[PDB]
């Protein structure tokens, strides 16, 4: 994973696990407690993938409830980093323009690698998004997308729709409903 958003997780897992917990998982990969990662590091997914075991174990939350409380809380952190993806008025235009962000990222920033997040209108108050990636994360995926729905106050329903791997992609469908329309009436 890039440098740029694991240095989001650290923050995001702090503000939700807080220090004690944080620095005693890091340290348990060899980093020190305090580290503090830079935009255009490469860190080791399977050293992610150890801290957050590490986090699991701490909290006593396995790593699935872990990776979902991390993406909903992340988008905070986003909107506080990089808050010009938030200028926006409706979550339904935010979510339609995911794929073309991470796109652009994938452009503009050396060696990143995020998922495919195509989306479509399917409904007057629906929309469908596929997370379609080499990596597996159903649950930061879920979470990400109920964290967006909390910062632009408006109530949706993640209906889970398909998930399985294929080809050496992980694919999430999800059918995503809005409590208010999304059409123009």
């Amino acid at each position: 994973m890039k440098g740029t958003i694991v240095g989001t997780w650290i923050k995001t897992l702090r503000d939700l696990y807080g220090n004690d917990v944080v620095d005693e998982s890091l340290k348990s990969v060899g980093w020190e407690p305090d580290r503090v990662i830079t935009p255009l590091e490469d860190i080791d997914d399977d050293e992610v993938r150890r801290i957050f075991a590490k986090v699991s174990e701490k909290t006593g939350k396995n790593v699935n409830e872990i990776w979902r409380e991390v993406g909903r809380q992340n988008i905070k952190t986003f909107s506080e980093w990089f808050p010009s993806y938030f200028a926006g008025r409706r979550l339904v235009n935010f979510l339609m323009m995911m794929d073309e962000v991470h796109l652009q990222l994938t452009k503009m920033i050396k060696g990143a690698t995020p998922p495919r997040l195509i989306a479509k209108p399917v409904a007057k108050d629906a929309i469908e998004m596929e997370y379609v990636s080499k990596r597996k994360m159903y649950d930061y995926f879920l979470g990400l997308i109920e964290g967006s729905s909390k910062f632009f106050k408006e109530e949706i329903s993640v209906e889970e729709v398909e998930r399985g791997e294929k080809d050496g992609f992980s694919r999430l469908k999800v059918r995503i409903k809005f409590k208010n329309p999304v059409f123009e009436y």
